């Protein structure tokens, strides 16, 4: 479950130099020789540890160890000293495999990143989604929904951007929030004296988790679903969006803070187009819609998202901004959408 | 080269192995198995195309799979595994021409979106890399330590005091500064004289070419109306300035994490010499370290109270885009 690696990039001899080290440790060897692809040598230890040593023909040498800790540290050290005599080196941090505390959460653009996580605070499946809250030293508690990092206690920048980056005056305004169960936006918007904020969150268990564990993002705003100038509704935002349109209710601001794949109990792109149509129908002619776009590098996904903006019952314009959100480890795009003036 | 991984965590070993060895055999891969008394199994599969697979089975329901490969296999495994009762991280590219893996100060493995080696040379002092990131722009990496990216204006804003300082008519010393970031931004602010003391000319000359979003045109001339660059070790320069009794409004220590010499006593020395050339009512700014390295940061705070004179300090945590970790920036000044 501890997997160590060692890479050598150079310009049979290497095998003969390295083999020695493994015999010296009492490990048993078996070599597979390839016609013009070099060698694979496997090394098994009594204690149930093993090493793989791949030697490609063009001077690429890769070594793996799997697992007492110091033994292997020292063995990799022996491999470096020996390779110095025999003559680029890469010795990445070992990867824990099957740890009780899971540190690896790839970015939306498919990059491998290890987080500074020391404690599983919350891990529960809800009717809709897996919900984890993992503690980071630097990032505080982090909310992770269906394996996608949503927000850490450090990510005020996300909230700032989806709120229009300080350009908007929320004083006495009517606001709708879709999703947003971390309480981030609701917490910050309520300090600003809106007339009324409505947040529609389908998953009570996300709120439960966040109220207890992300208080540095939501403060106390999530303790009562109903407050001075705000209400939290536990339902699917789709039907709520329809009700509001049907009664012809409109808002100054609509803020879509759903997960990347919204939750449905009723293709993914049609769904996004649907929410936009509904949000527009309840958005004041002179109002604004804000939402999270995607990471900067998912250009095809950003491009398909903007096709949906062109597919709505009404013409709209939009602006984009790139924002650095601390726990994301990839820059993120946020959208501002508005109705085209008649 | 391409090294894929598949991890199964569970709540019988021989049954799993037996269930699995079909897929590999179905590919023409030869097999050897290593059996342990109460340690589980190791299966190794070889393909004449040069790829291989490791199938490690622990007796307590840990099934680990490796593959390389200069996919469908991995898919085909996950399918069978569901029947027999999961972590499938992005494969790591090993020994690639373009190196994407640049670990954090606290020792975490992060992968960058690097798609070009722009510049890679050894100077007499350090190895200097400039690598292109799709989202960060060009990133300057000195001895495998990520120093600054074209996106990292926040670092530069922070190390200049976060907009609290007024630089007009002021006298400024910079230590290091080879990427030209602070230099380009301070010169904008009508200072009296900025002096930057960078030891490695080669860092200036790579940045001049490849990091213009951070440095602009400021590294095109080493003297300007309100600045000058000296290409030497800041040490002899700091001593010389003390001897002449030269004193500065601000001293900005923009050094590499491990300053260059021809540990803690050295950092102390730099603090000492900067303090000697610091005006009584001045300020010294510097980068500290990542928030996680608390021993390092504490060991550094210890040195602040080991200088010729008494000093006070404050610190702030900053988000620098390409760093992939939060960073602490120090502000130090002489006790009243
Ligand atoms: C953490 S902010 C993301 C929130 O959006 C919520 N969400 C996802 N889909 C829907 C939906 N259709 N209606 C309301 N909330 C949703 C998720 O449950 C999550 O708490
Ligand atoms: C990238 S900005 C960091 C800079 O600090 C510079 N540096 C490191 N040590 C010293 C030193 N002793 N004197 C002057 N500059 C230095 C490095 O050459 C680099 O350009």
């Amino acid at each position: 479950s501890r997997h160590s690696t060692l890479d050598f990039m150079l310009g049979e001899t290497i095998l003969k130099g390295l083999q020695s080290i493994f015999q010296e440790q009492g490990m048993a060897e078996s070599v597979h020789t390839w016609q013009d692809h070099g060698y694979l040598a496997t090394y098994t230890n009594k204690n149930g540890s093993f090493a793989n040593l791949r030697i490609y023909p063009h001077g690429l040498v890769l070594l793996d160890l799997q697992s007492g800790k110091e033994e292997i540290d020292s063995i990799l050290n022996k491999v470096e000293e020996r390779m110095k005599e025999l003559s680029r080196v890469k010795r990445l941090p070992p990867i824990v495999r099957g740890g009780a505390i899971d540190r690896y959460w790839p970015t939306a653009d498919g990059r491998l990143v290890e987080y500074d996580i020391d404690e599983v605070v919350y891990d529960e499946d809800s009717p809709y989604q897996n919900i984890k809250i993992l503690h980071s030293k630097q990032f505080g508690n982090i909310l992770i929904l269906s394996g996608d990092v949503n927000l850490a206690e450090s990510d005020l920048a996300y909230t700032r951007a989806i709120m229009g980056s300080g350009k908007e005056d929320y004083t006495g305004k009517d606001v709708l929030i879709l999703g947003g169960g971390d309480g981030g936006i609701l917490c910050e918007i309520v300090k600003l004296k809106p007339k009324m904020v409505t947040m529609v969150e389908i998953d009570q268990m996300v709120i439960d988790g966040c109220k207890k564990y992300m208080r540095k993002t939501c403060g106390d705003v999530l303790d009562n679903l109903k407050g001075d100038c705000y209400q939290v509704l536990i339902e699917d935002c789709i039907p709520v969006l329809k009700r509001y349109a049907k009664e012809g209710r409109e808002f100054d601001y609509v803020i879509n803070d759903l997960t990347a794949v919204p939750i449905s109990t009723s293709s993914t792109w049609e769904f996004l187009r649907l929410i936009l149509d509904l949000s527009m129908k309840v958005l004041k002619q002179d109002g604004k819609y804000f939402t999270q776009g995607n990471c900067v590098n998912l250009t095809e996904a950003l491009s398909l998202y903007e096709e949906q903006l062109g597919r709505l019952y009404c013409p709209v314009e939009f602006s984009k901004e790139i924002v650095c959100v601390p726990s994301y480890l990839e820059l993120w795009v946020f959208y501002t959408v508005w109705k085209k003036a008649k």
